[PDB]
């Protein structure tokens, strides 16, 4: 069970013909998001690995904290981190905690999916946000995502998050028992072979 944290990029209609990144202010009226959104990979169906634990406007942007909870994904990633020369190639040699490093390097981007801003300027009918994705490519305003085993340690790593803002981010992790989150739908794309 891991935590992830970072500032996000806001993307409308991701990876499709109409993809467009949004100014955070285009969606800050719809923050904070206190209810769990799925965390997926590269905006792909059926790659749920976790659930968000809060999305907040802070001084420097929109900060996301999440929980990576998928047993299939954690087991696969961790096995890769211990035995795959390919996974480890772009990481510093001999890391302590290779799983954290592997994730930090291969999935540095947090991408928050939203409806098109033509809906957001007016009054939206339904949910403004759909999910947060861990992304290999496309990070812009977002920071490099931090992965760790305890939520306070993760939020602690960003210097552009104040002690009060951090004290406005840890209440909500500790407000949701990880055990009570739904089981995410990630399946290893290995034994599909
Ligand atoms: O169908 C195939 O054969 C198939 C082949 C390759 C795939 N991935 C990449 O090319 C790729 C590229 C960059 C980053 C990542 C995330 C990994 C990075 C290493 C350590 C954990 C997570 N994946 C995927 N797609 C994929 C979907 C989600 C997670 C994923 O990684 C893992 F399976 F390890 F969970 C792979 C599928
Ligand atoms: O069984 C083993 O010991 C085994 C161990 C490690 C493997 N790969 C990685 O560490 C790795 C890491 C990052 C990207 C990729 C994709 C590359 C390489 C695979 C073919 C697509 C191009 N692979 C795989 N190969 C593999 C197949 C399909 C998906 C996959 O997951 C993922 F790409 F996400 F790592 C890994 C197998």
């Amino acid at each position: 069970g891991l935590y992830v944290g970072g500032f996000v990029d806001v993307v409308s209609c991701p990876k499709l013909e109409q993809e467009l990144y949004l100014d955070p202010d285009q969606v800050t009226d719809y923050l904070p998001v206190t209810e769990p959104l799925p965390i997926t990979i590269e905006h792909l169906p059926e790659t749920e690995v976790g659930w968000t634990l809060g999305l907040f406007q802070v001084s420097h942007g929109i900060f996301c904290t999440g929980a990576i909870t998928s047993p299939a994904f954690l087991e696969l990633a961790s096995r890769l981190a211990d035995t795959s020369h390919v996974a480890r190639a772009p990481v510093k040699n001999l890391p302590k905690e290779p799983l954290l490093e592997i994730l930090h390097t291969w999935l540095p981007g947090l991408s928050l999916s939203s409806i098109h801003p033509r809906e957001l300027s007016q009054t939206p009918s339904g949910p403004v946000f759909q999910h947060v994705s861990l992304c290999a490519l496309g990070r812009r305003r977002g920071t490099v995502a931090v992965y760790g085993h305890d939520a306070e340690w993760v939020v602690s790593r960003f210097s552009s998050v104040s002690k009060s803002e951090r004290a406005h981010i840890l209440q909500h992790v500790s407000s949701c028992r990880l055990e009570d989150l739904s089981t995410p739908n990630f399946v290893s794309p290995l034994e599909t072979l």
